[PDB]
């Protein structure tokens, strides 16, 4: 049981309005055949156009919600809608494009999918809420066959060109006209009572139905993400490295050590309440403080209520000392906190649009994150950049341009001149910091946090 068998049944009920008289008994094998695709018994890595829910989750980065609306059936024009917000009108002679033939529409489809997916995935997964027209229209922009490699590289083939008779991946597909060997999943096959809007609206207020095909494409992919990442959570599924994942994670660990170490020196809190990851370790192992840990998994639905995390009877006194919420998303942070909160609005290859304003952050693992809300941080202030060091000024072992900064909290800068070692360390840390900030993480601290209190820690 690795792939979805072509002899598995397909419920055709949601298909009988666009396709009246459709057989109740239907398989993937009969469906694909009906759609105009000859599989020809092929053992070349393409067993089925349709995929399992587990395979769809593994290839979430590849998801594109797709919906076709019968605008007026080879006699009438079709409105193609994609979760990218695009709307194409195809004729058989929220970006709403006018009526054009299939030969020109298919070119735009390859451009759009290639530009959206090149940095994200090795494939496309057409996420559907199948009513009939989306499956009839696939023969006009899709070609299938044995699994292939790009004509210009070693990545797997995702497009095809009828002009040059060649294949290409998402990167080298300029001028290509066919979507080669795509994947798809029908969300209606998962046992839903009622239509798309009714089921989507149960979990999301952010996507509205303007009645265009792209709105349904967005609601479909949203509902698919809710089902697989919000209500169901699988943190065992690993995901490929497609960006700055290792530098972002390394930066995160450096920023946390720094920020937490400095707060303990500036305000000498006797106790630290570490609320978050049940698999966490002391980020400042040599600190004087009393480290008390409290397990809390990453919330994927709605941000935790601070009342339910702390109260109902542990130190019990969370007001004693400082609270460290490192990626533990709560509705309103106490005033004595140090917080790292991922901003779901950040635009990146790691961040995918989520459910109810939240986002799917995929970095080694998929984490659906609740919508960033600026009000969560009313009793806190933004933590400013600073680099603190108590290490000796010793170069050991790159070139040098004198460093001048007010945010380099070191003994050398106290003395009047920053040494080469602390200048390399400051610049390296500022890069890790800028990396982590740009990757969408925001840092917040208690209002009394003053870096002026760190200069006295060398006496
Ligand atoms: O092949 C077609 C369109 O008709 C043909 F004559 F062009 N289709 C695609 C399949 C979708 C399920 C029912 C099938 C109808
Ligand atoms: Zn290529
Ligand atoms: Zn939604
Ligand atoms: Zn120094």
């Amino acid at each position: 049981p690795t792939h979805l068998s072509v002899d598995t049944k397909f419920k055709t009920e949601g298909l009988c309005v666009d396709i009246p008289g459709i057989p109740k008994d239907m398989t993937y094998r009969r469906l694909i055949s009906m759609m105009g695709f000859k599989m020809n018994y092929q053992v070349n890595g393409y067993p089925n156009m349709f995929i399992t829910r587990e395979e769809a989750i593994r290839h979430v980065r590849a998801w594109i919600g797709f919906d076709v609306e019968g605008c007026h059936g080879t006699n009438l024009p079709l409105q193609l809608g994609f979760s990218t917000g695009v709307n194409l009108v195809a004729v058989p002679t929220p970006l709403m494009y006018k009526g054009l033939p299939w030969n020109v529409v298919r070119i735009k489809i390859v451009q759009m999918l290639s530009d959206t997916l090149k940095n994200l995935s090795d494939r496309v997964v057409f996420v559907l809420w199948a009513h009939g027209f989306e499956l009839t229209s696939m023969k006009y922009f899709v070609k299938i066959g044995p699994e292939r490699t790009c004509c210009l590289c070693d990545r797997r083939a995702t497009c095809f060109s009828t002009a040059s008779d060649t294949y290409a991946c998402w990167h080298h597909s300029i001028g290509f006209d066919y979507v080669y060997n795509p994947f798809m999943i029908d969300v209606q096959q998962w046992g839903f009572t009622g239509n798309l809007q009714s089921n989507h609206d149960l979990y999301c207020q952010v996507h509205g139905n303007a009645h265009v095909a792209s709105c349904d494409a967005i609601m479909t992919r949203c509902l698919a993400v809710h089902e697989c990442f919000v209500k169901r959570v699988d943190w065992t599924i690993e995901y490929p490295i497609i960006g700055d994942e290792l530098k972002i994670n390394a930066a995160c660990r450096k920023v946390q050590h720094m920020v937490v170490k400095a707060a303990l020196l500036a305000d000498k809190f006797p106790v630290l309440h570490d609320i978050g990851n049940p698999k966490a370790i002391k980020c400042v192992p040599q600190a004087d403080v009393e480290w008390k840990f409290y397990d809390a998994q990453p919330c994927s639905d709605k941000a935790y209520k601070i009342e339910e995390l702390f109260y109902s009877y542990h130190s019990d006194k969370f007001t004693d000392g400082v609270c460290l919420f490192w990626n533990c998303n709560v509705d309103r942070y106490p005033a004595n906190s140090i917080v790292c909160r991922f901003d779901t609005r950040v635009l990146s290859n790691l961040n995918l649009p989520g459910c109810d304003g939240g986002s799917l952050y995929v970095n080694k693992h998929a984490f659906h994150t609740p919508a960033f809300d600026k009000s969560a941080f009313v009793n806190l202030k933004q933590l400013p950049f600073f680099y603190y060091s108590d290490s000796p000024c010793e170069s050991h072992g790159i070139d040098y341009v004198p460093l001048k900064s007010a945010t380099c909290i070191t003994r050398c800068n106290l003395g009047g001149a920053v040494c080469r070692h602390h200048a390399n360390e400051y610049r390296l840390y500022l890069d890790a910091y800028n990396m982590m900030i740009s990757a969408g993480f925001s840092l917040w601290v208690y209002k009394q946090f003053d870096t002026y209190n760190l200069w006295n820690t060398f006496t």
